[PDB]
Protein backbone atom coordinates (compact mmCIF):
# COMPACT_ATOMS: atom_id res chain seq x y z
CA UNK A 1 0.00 0.00 0.00
CA UNK A 2 0.90 3.43 -0.43
CA UNK A 3 0.97 3.90 3.39
CA UNK A 4 3.93 1.35 3.69
CA UNK A 5 6.15 3.57 1.22
CA UNK A 6 5.07 6.84 2.99
CA UNK A 7 5.78 5.25 6.62
CA UNK A 8 9.42 4.05 5.13
CA UNK A 9 9.88 6.98 3.71
CA UNK A 10 8.90 8.99 7.02
CA UNK A 11 11.38 6.90 9.04
CA UNK A 12 14.55 7.75 6.72
CA UNK A 13 13.80 10.93 6.95
CA UNK A 14 13.43 11.74 10.50
CA UNK A 15 16.49 9.28 10.75
CA UNK A 16 18.57 12.42 8.69
CA UNK A 17 16.59 15.08 10.97
CA UNK A 18 18.14 13.50 14.24
CA UNK A 19 21.29 13.08 12.46
CA UNK A 20 21.30 16.55 11.68
CA UNK A 21 20.12 17.36 14.92
CA UNK A 22 23.10 15.49 17.22
CA UNK A 23 25.45 16.91 14.95
CA UNK A 24 23.83 20.84 15.36
CA UNK A 25 23.74 19.70 19.23
CA UNK A 26 27.27 19.47 19.45
CA UNK A 27 28.46 22.22 17.21
CA UNK A 28 26.42 24.12 19.61
CA UNK A 29 27.84 22.86 22.76
CA UNK A 30 31.32 23.92 21.01
CA UNK A 31 30.44 27.34 20.86
CA UNK A 32 28.66 27.69 24.53
CA UNK A 33 32.79 25.94 25.90
CA UNK A 34 33.91 28.68 23.51
CA UNK A 35 31.62 31.69 24.95
CA UNK A 36 32.28 30.56 28.39
CA UNK A 37 35.81 30.45 27.75
CA UNK A 38 36.03 34.53 26.68
CA UNK A 39 34.20 35.15 29.92
CA UNK A 40 36.36 33.92 32.15
CA UNK A 41 39.54 35.52 30.27
CA UNK A 42 37.75 38.49 30.87
CA UNK A 43 36.99 38.06 34.12
CA UNK A 44 40.97 37.39 34.62
CA UNK A 45 42.22 40.43 32.93
CA UNK A 46 39.63 42.19 35.05
CA UNK A 47 40.88 40.57 38.30
CA UNK A 48 44.61 40.83 37.44
CA UNK A 49 44.75 44.44 37.13
CA UNK A 50 42.08 45.41 39.79
CA UNK B 1 36.34 48.24 34.46
CA UNK B 2 34.23 47.57 31.86
CA UNK B 3 35.17 44.20 31.50
CA UNK B 4 33.37 43.24 34.72
CA UNK B 5 30.17 44.67 33.27
CA UNK B 6 30.16 43.08 29.89
CA UNK B 7 31.16 39.27 31.71
CA UNK B 8 28.59 39.92 34.22
CA UNK B 9 26.13 40.76 30.79
CA UNK B 10 27.52 37.79 28.76
CA UNK B 11 26.99 35.63 31.92
CA UNK B 12 22.84 36.75 32.30
CA UNK B 13 22.41 37.00 28.40
CA UNK B 14 24.14 33.02 27.94
CA UNK B 15 21.90 31.63 30.54
CA UNK B 16 19.29 33.01 28.66
CA UNK B 17 20.08 31.42 26.00
CA UNK B 18 20.50 27.82 27.65
CA UNK B 19 16.98 28.03 29.12
CA UNK B 20 15.52 28.60 26.19
CA UNK B 21 18.15 25.85 24.46
CA UNK B 22 16.58 23.57 26.95
CA UNK B 23 13.03 24.34 26.50
CA UNK B 24 13.40 24.21 22.77
CA UNK B 25 14.69 20.66 22.89
CA UNK B 26 12.08 19.49 24.90
CA UNK B 27 9.49 20.62 22.60
CA UNK B 28 11.94 19.00 20.13
CA UNK B 29 11.29 16.22 21.36
CA UNK B 30 7.83 16.06 21.94
CA UNK B 31 7.37 16.85 18.44
CA UNK B 32 9.45 13.52 17.76
CA UNK B 33 7.44 11.31 19.42
CA UNK B 34 4.02 12.74 17.85
CA UNK B 35 5.82 11.70 14.20
CA UNK B 36 6.65 8.39 15.80
CA UNK B 37 3.31 8.10 16.66
CA UNK B 38 2.02 8.71 13.28
CA UNK B 39 4.36 6.17 11.67
CA UNK B 40 3.42 3.26 13.90
CA UNK B 41 -0.63 4.35 13.32
CA UNK B 42 0.24 4.24 9.85
CA UNK B 43 2.35 0.64 9.72
CA UNK B 44 -0.78 -0.33 12.37
CA UNK B 45 -3.28 0.40 9.17
CA UNK B 46 -1.09 -1.31 6.56
CA UNK B 47 -0.42 -4.17 8.26
CA UNK B 48 -3.95 -4.46 9.87
CA UNK B 49 -5.43 -4.75 5.94
CA UNK B 50 -2.37 -6.51 4.23
CA UNK C 1 -10.77 4.99 10.34
CA UNK C 2 -8.14 7.57 11.00
CA UNK C 3 -8.98 10.01 13.61
CA UNK C 4 -6.20 8.39 16.53
CA UNK C 5 -3.75 9.65 13.01
CA UNK C 6 -5.34 12.91 12.11
CA UNK C 7 -5.97 13.93 15.86
CA UNK C 8 -1.96 13.60 16.21
CA UNK C 9 -1.41 15.18 12.92
CA UNK C 10 -3.40 18.00 14.20
CA UNK C 11 -1.53 18.27 17.07
CA UNK C 12 1.63 17.95 15.47
CA UNK C 13 1.22 21.19 13.91
CA UNK C 14 0.51 22.70 16.93
CA UNK C 15 3.77 21.76 18.46
CA UNK C 16 5.81 22.18 14.98
CA UNK C 17 4.60 26.11 15.19
CA UNK C 18 5.75 26.32 18.86
CA UNK C 19 9.18 25.12 18.10
CA UNK C 20 9.64 27.68 15.59
CA UNK C 21 8.42 30.33 17.91
CA UNK C 22 10.97 29.15 20.09
CA UNK C 23 14.01 28.85 17.08
CA UNK C 24 13.00 32.33 16.78
CA UNK C 25 13.50 33.36 20.36
CA UNK C 26 16.94 31.89 20.50
CA UNK C 27 18.15 33.55 17.43
CA UNK C 28 17.25 36.60 18.88
CA UNK C 29 18.83 36.07 22.45
CA UNK C 30 21.70 34.78 20.53
CA UNK C 31 22.31 37.68 19.02
CA UNK C 32 22.25 39.37 22.12
CA UNK C 33 25.22 37.54 23.16
CA UNK C 34 27.38 38.22 20.32
CA UNK C 35 26.39 41.85 20.94
CA UNK C 36 27.93 41.56 24.28
CA UNK C 37 31.19 39.64 22.82
CA UNK C 38 31.44 42.18 20.17
CA UNK C 39 31.85 44.55 23.08
CA UNK C 40 34.46 42.41 24.46
CA UNK C 41 36.48 41.90 21.59
CA UNK C 42 36.42 45.86 20.95
CA UNK C 43 38.01 46.84 24.10
CA UNK C 44 40.38 43.43 24.01
CA UNK C 45 41.70 45.26 20.67
CA UNK C 46 42.09 48.50 21.81
CA UNK C 47 44.15 47.59 24.90
CA UNK C 48 46.57 45.23 23.07
CA UNK C 49 47.55 46.73 19.86
CA UNK D 1 47.59 41.19 25.85
CA UNK D 2 44.07 40.27 25.04
CA UNK D 3 45.90 37.36 22.10
CA UNK D 4 44.36 34.55 23.73
CA UNK D 5 40.87 36.15 23.88
CA UNK D 6 41.48 37.69 19.91
CA UNK D 7 41.91 33.92 19.26
CA UNK D 8 38.66 32.44 20.69
CA UNK D 9 36.57 35.21 19.60
CA UNK D 10 37.66 34.99 16.05
CA UNK D 11 36.76 30.77 16.27
CA UNK D 12 33.53 31.97 17.84
CA UNK D 13 32.41 33.50 14.46
CA UNK D 14 33.75 30.61 12.37
CA UNK D 15 31.93 28.07 15.19
CA UNK D 16 28.86 30.43 14.86
CA UNK D 17 28.78 30.50 11.45
CA UNK D 18 28.69 27.02 11.26
CA UNK D 19 26.34 26.48 13.62
CA UNK D 20 23.61 29.10 11.46
CA UNK D 21 24.86 26.74 8.42
CA UNK D 22 23.76 23.43 10.04
CA UNK D 23 20.15 25.14 11.62
CA UNK D 24 19.12 25.76 7.77
CA UNK D 25 20.31 22.15 6.75
CA UNK D 26 17.70 21.05 9.80
CA UNK D 27 14.91 23.37 8.35
CA UNK D 28 15.10 22.14 5.40
CA UNK D 29 15.24 17.83 6.40
CA UNK D 30 12.38 19.01 8.73
CA UNK D 31 10.36 20.53 5.80
CA UNK D 32 10.89 16.92 3.99
CA UNK D 33 9.52 15.41 7.03
CA UNK D 34 6.35 17.07 6.87
CA UNK D 35 5.72 17.30 3.30
CA UNK D 36 5.71 13.35 3.49
CA UNK D 37 3.41 14.14 7.37
CA UNK D 38 1.16 15.95 4.86
CA UNK D 39 0.86 13.01 2.28
CA UNK D 40 -0.60 10.64 5.10
CA UNK D 41 -2.80 12.42 6.33
CA UNK D 42 -4.21 13.57 2.69
CA UNK D 43 -4.38 9.43 2.68
CA UNK D 44 -5.74 8.95 5.97
CA UNK D 45 -8.68 11.91 5.34
CA UNK D 46 -9.63 10.10 1.93
CA UNK D 47 -10.40 6.71 3.75
CA UNK D 48 -11.85 8.51 6.73
CA UNK D 49 -14.60 10.89 5.32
Amino acid sequence: SQLLALASLLGQQQAEVQRCREDLQKKESLVMETIAKIKALALEHHHHHH
